[PDB]
């Protein structure tokens, strides 16, 4: 019974290593599995003079994490042939707080390519440089509003019940009891905010000389960059374009 | 019982892999299965210098997801022969989000072919270009009305019960007690709205010169495009047709 | 028990696969089943240069779904010999939201053929073009009315019970108690609306010159198209016919 | 799509230590042709690919309606889309 599972597992580890070997820049693999929680540790021996990309680690991480029952991709440990712990999911510290720096670099790079693609037709292929700094919101944020419409006016209130007793003896001893039960309008919004939005952008653009560009042309360059940022005074975005001769 | 399933799974993986290998641009496959949650891992070896498209990934992903009991298509990890973790639905990031882009492109493409098929007889086979932008509503939306007919008028109320006590002593001490129970008319509409309707259309049409077309002829061109949109001022659709010589 | 079902299933897949292979434009098939929820995956290799139609996919879809107990037609995955997932039923982000575009195209195509078949006798075989845009209602919609007939008139009320006490002392102390129980007329309509009706039609028709057609003849062309639409001012249908020389 | 991957590996292997994931291919009008993603919060940057898809379609649409008027290459457009990725339910009554 024990040796049955052991032989099953001992042949699958050899199988999977041979399947990973047939993957281009991989001269040999060596997957070890642990299943009685689970986990796995691959020790790939990369081809001489190559390097598995970052998303090319996830290639192998998910092909092994999924070919085995119940093993998440965060437990798979990939190691090169010269140290190089390639899986940062093994990071006991964060593994997370600095996936945000790669994400912020992606956001900034797209805004930068967009500005350099809308100004390269005007000023030249290499006469403009832009750098974008994005402050991003990585806070988890839920919100539940619950609004009620006011029913203080009797011409827009909705009654369920109403008991109106009115007595009057005429020395005029009057009396007016009035119970009222209402049905109320109710909106309930539940928002779960997005992790990774832009709080604020600061963009710096330098454009080369040709000679100082005219103030009209600099104004229209500023307007195009303002449209290529997604500039917003609600976010408090800041833009600065300077004209200066390059080197 | 255990050795039965291991041999069964080891032979089933070989069968399906051989069937997918006979699929054109697939020189060899290498499917691994996990079933005790499930999942699967295919390792296709594409023909030298070809590439299976995006909807050509869903062919195989569902061809394996369905040949296995209880295995959704989101657990299948497809990897080419050169890294390229091609199935990002494993890294679940709402791959649903871009079936909306294909759908919106389909809506806009049909409206565009309709405008270019009704104006190509008038102005020429290539003397007209139209681009359509559809804002679509993808919100899930249920609604339950519940209307009652008013029975304040006594000539259209429906009584179930009525207890009317009327006393009168004649110093005229009168009295009139009146309990009334009603049966009320009631409509209950329950609508589950359609996900994917058109909120708004904006259509831009350019027609070539011949010479500027007459303003009469341009007005009738505008009317045909307005009928080929499905133009509605309730949706706030916008149409702009300009006449301009092409290049 | 387990080895029994595997051999049973392994022979049924081969049996059924050989019967579908003998079906004309199918050089070889390759059905895989998931019997334990179920599902199946067929991988037909069509004869060189042919293609199974849309209702010809349902042929095979039902030939496998029905020859197997409990296997619905939505889990069967049809794949060509070069990817090509032919059943959009597999790719499920929406998978239903865009059957509406094919359906709307069918509705519009029939109205279009009808207009082009009633006007081609008058103006000529190719001197008329029509394009139809159908807005369709795909909302699910239930409704329950519940009407009561008013019984305020005593000459059409239906009494079940009636207790009428009338006292009179003659200083005239009268009294009249009156309990009445009614039987009420009640209609209950329950409608489940149709998903796929036509909310509105917009039709554009161009007719060629011969010379401008007479305004009498243009009026009668408009009347025939209005009858071939199924024109209704309740739906807010719009029709525009223009006379313009073709190219 | 597969002819860009041709060149990425033709340069990645002919250079010592340069993986194929670091090569950035860019057209003459933006168009980052080599899509690159991360191994961390990759749930969060499928939103960037989605925003790029939305912006790319609007961009092709503008360059397809103005290319008849002004010329095949005499117009360039860049679109920045702010998208709402908040999950949001609402119940009126």
């Amino acid at each position: 019974q024990f040796s049955e599972q052991v032989n099953y597992q001992r042949a699958l580890e050899g199988e999977l290593a041979r399947t990973i070997e047939t993957l281009g820049p991989v001269k040999s693999a060596r997957v070890h599995l642990a299943m009685p929680s689970p986990s796995a540790s691959v020790t790939v021996t990369l081809e001489p003079g190559r390097a598995l990309d970052e998303g090319q680690i996830s290639a192998v991480v998910h092909l092994v994490s999924s070919a085995v029952a119940g093993l998440p991709p965060g437990n798979v440990t990939l190691v090169d042939q010269s140290g190089h712990l390639l899986t940062q999911s093994n990071t006991s510290g964060r593994d997370l707080n600095d996936a945000q720096l790669k994400f912020a670099n992606d956001v900034e790079s797209r805004i930068q390519r967009r500005i350099e693609a809308i100004l390269s037709p005007i000023v030249g292929n290499g006469n403009v440089h832009a750098q974008v700094t994005a402050q991003l919101d990585f806070a988890n944020k839920e919100q539940t509003e619950e609004h009620y419409s006011p029913n203080g006016d009797a011409s827009k209130a909705t009654l369920r019940s109403r008991q109106l007793n009115i007595s009057e003896q005429v020395p005029r001893s009057t009396q007016r009891n009035e119970t009222s039960n209402y049905e109320v309008d109710r909106t309930i919004r539940h928002t779960k905010m997005n992790v990774g939005d832009i709080e604020r952008l600061s963009v710096a653009v330098v454009v080369n000389y040709k000679l100082p560009l005219t103030a009209d042309q600099m104004k229209q360059i500023e307007d195009l960059t303002r449209e290529a940022m997604g500039f917003s005074d609600k976010r408090g975005d800041t833009l600065n374009v300077v004209n200066s001769p390059f080197s």
